[PDB]
Order: structure tokens, then sequence, then C-alpha cells
């Protein structure tokens, strides 16, 4: 049955078998499952994450509740915002579940940190308005106020993501003891409040840190006895399954940009329309796409995946090929 199978009744059934034939692979298109999940990649591919992991049995989550908790999480992303929709958290959760699986941190991560990884994944952008968190500390938002102006929205996500379990039988976490729920939010929080891009230097500067003092042993499997060593490596492992657009296949790549740059478009008219300044980068008069994403690939992504690849080295090196790839050619295409 479609449902027991996915998580998700769609009249597509063989085709979206065939696209989660790619669930442990870089390259899998959620675009497609999306298509042939009926507009429920997130959903979906939360449903087969966990089924390939054993999540499910393993934490005593049944198949009923976990699929109404993340029919309803999706729910909660907005479908009229370009970017920060369901499809992205889809595929920030799906990278996760793949950089987690990554060689070198081989049986390094507990189960509960896996959990907690992947679903700190799905919830991360839950109810993103489209418009970034300066926009909402520029305009006196209650939410900004509220957070004190420090990851405002991704407090938010989290509020948003954890409230939700209060709903009707969506309790996912329902049968963790008291010390395994306190472990998971903890590090949940940690995880989403790490999307912050403004603490971007701060991560990757522990990143390096990790880097420097980096220990494996005979198998070549990396040494992580200790969490506080752990949860750094997990707050820049969602960081960069977050920042991983360019280092995806060319055609999906684009595809991301062009929904970045619509919804970056977005806050430049409501700005405009507000007798405001329009932000960098919002200004659809005067955007240089292909220059600015040379440019945040040379200062913001590949400094990161540079670092990330020097710590599960080789593993991570075709990634960090196609980011180099991807950025020559958006610097091909400069006028
Ligand atoms: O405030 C936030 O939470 C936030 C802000 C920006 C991005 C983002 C995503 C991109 C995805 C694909 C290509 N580009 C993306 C960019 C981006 C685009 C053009 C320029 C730059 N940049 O940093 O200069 C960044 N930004 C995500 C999240
Ligand atoms: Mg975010
Ligand atoms: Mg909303
Ligand atoms: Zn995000």
């Amino acid at each position: 049955m479609s449902i027991s199978r996915f998580g998700v009744n769609t009249e597509n059934e063989d085709h979206l078998a065939k696209e989660l034939e790619d669930l442990n692979k870089w390259g899998l298109n959620i675009f497609n499952v999306a298509g042939y999940s009926h507009n429920r990649p997130l959903t979906c591919i939360m449903y087969a994450i966990f089924q390939e992991r054993d999540l499910l049995k393993t934490f005593r989550i049944s198949s009923d509740t976990f699929i109404t908790y993340m029919m309803t999480l999706e729910d909660h992303y907005h479908s009229d915002v370009a970017y920060h929709n369901s499809l992205h958290a889809a595929d920030v959760a799906q990278s996760t579940h793949v950089l987690l699986s990554t060689p070198a941190l081989d049986a390094v991560f507990t189960d509960l940190e896996i959990l907690a990884a992947i679903f700190a994944a799905a919830i991360h952008d839950v109810d993103h308005p489209g418009v970034s968190n300066q926009f909402l500390i520029n305009t006196n938002s209650e939410l900004a106020l509220m957070y004190n102006d420090e990851s405002v929205l991704e407090n938010h996500h989290l509020a948003v993501g954890f409230k939700l379990l209060q709903e009707e039988h969506c309790d996912i976490f329902m049968n963790l003891t008291k010390k395994q729920r306190q472990t998971l939010r903890k590090m949940v929080i940690d995880m989403v409040l790490a999307t912050d891009m403004s603490k971007h230097m701060s991560l990757l500067a522990d990143l390096k840190t990790m880097v420097e003092t980096k220990k494996v042993t005979s198998s070549g499997v990396l040494l992580l006895d200790n969490y506080t060593d752990r949860i750094q490596v997990l707050r820049n492992m969602v960081h960069c399954a977050d920042l991983s657009n360019p280092t995806k296949s060319l055609e999906l790549y684009r595809q991301w940009t062009d929904r970045i740059m619509e919804e970056f478009f977005q806050q430049g008219d409501k700005e405009r329309e507000r007798g405001m300044e329009i932000s960098p980068m919002c200004d659809k008069h005067t955007a240089s796409v292909e220059k600015s994403q040379v440019g945040f690939i040379d200062y913001i992504v590949h400094p990161l995946w540079e670092t990330w690849a020097d710590l599960v080295q080789p593993d991570a090196q075709d990634i960090l090929d196609t980011l180099e790839d991807n950025r020559n050619w958006y610097q091909s295409m400069i006028p």
C-alpha cells in the first residue's frame, strides 16, 4: 500500500519508488519526489529516511503518529514562498541523512543524535514567511522583540516544530524517556539555532578546530567520544546541508538559485511598497544573479565545505569538485 510504503498516498507509486532508490545518494532529485508524491516531499522523504534507518521501531514511534506529525509539519511550511517551502526542508533533511552516513563518521553518532539531526532538518525552517531576520527586526516585528533580535526565525521554527507535537496524535516522541526527550530537545535546539546564517563564522571556527585536533582510528573513522565535540560537528553538518545547493547537480542548483532569487525579490517589493530601503540582493532591478552566486560560494559556501571535506577526507571530494565546477560555470555566465 502507498501509505505504508511511502507515508503518502500517490497516483505515481512506481515513479516515486524509482526516485527513492537514490535516498542515500547526494544526487537524489527532490523536485521529482515532490512531483510523484502529490507535492508532499517532506512527509515522503522523512518517512523514507525513518524506514531506511529503522527509527520508528528503535524509538517506538507508530507509523500513524509519524505520518500525522509529518503531514502537519509540512502543512505549516508556506507554499506561497518560493524557496523556504517544504521542498527546501525535505532537501535539507535528505542531505543531512546522506551526510550522517559519511564513511568517516561511521558509528560515531548515537541513534538519538541521528534522530535529532534529521528531525532538526525537517523543522528547521517551518512557517518561514519569506523575509529575513533583519527585515523582521527592521519592521519592529513582535517576533523579533520576543527573541531579542537573536535567531528570530530560528527560534520561531523551533517553537512551531515543538508545539505541533502537542497536536492530536502528533507526539512522535511520546515513548522516549524523560532523559531522552531532554537530550533530544537540547540537541535539536542547538542544530536549528545553528542554521541562523549570522552564526556562520562561529560554526566554521569550531569546525576548523575540530579538523586541527582531528583523531582517526586504524579503520580511518574519526574519534569523537565526547558529546561536546560531536555537537559541534552536528551543528556544522546541518549548516552544510542548509548550504548544500551549490554542491548539487547544476540542474538542481540552478532551480534552487531561481527560487531564492524570487523570494529575495518578494521581500524587495515588500520593502519597496513600504517606503523602506531595499535590502541587498532583493532589488530585482539591480540584481546580478551570477556574480552573486560566485560571491556566495567564494566567501561562504566553499570555505565551509572545504573545511568539512578536510574533516571527513576524502569522502566529500566529489562534492567539493562539483561545487568548484558550479562556481566556474556561474562565473562564465557573468555578462
Ligand atoms: O536568511 C536566511 O536564512 C537565508 C538567507 C539566504 C539564503 C540563501 C540561500 C541560497 C540558496 C541558493 C543560492 N543562493 C542562496 C543565497 C544567496 C544568493 C545570492 C547571494 C548570496 N550571498 O550570500 O551573497 C546568497 N542565500 C538562505 C537563508
Ligand atoms: Mg533558516
Ligand atoms: Mg506564516
Ligand atoms: Zn534552511
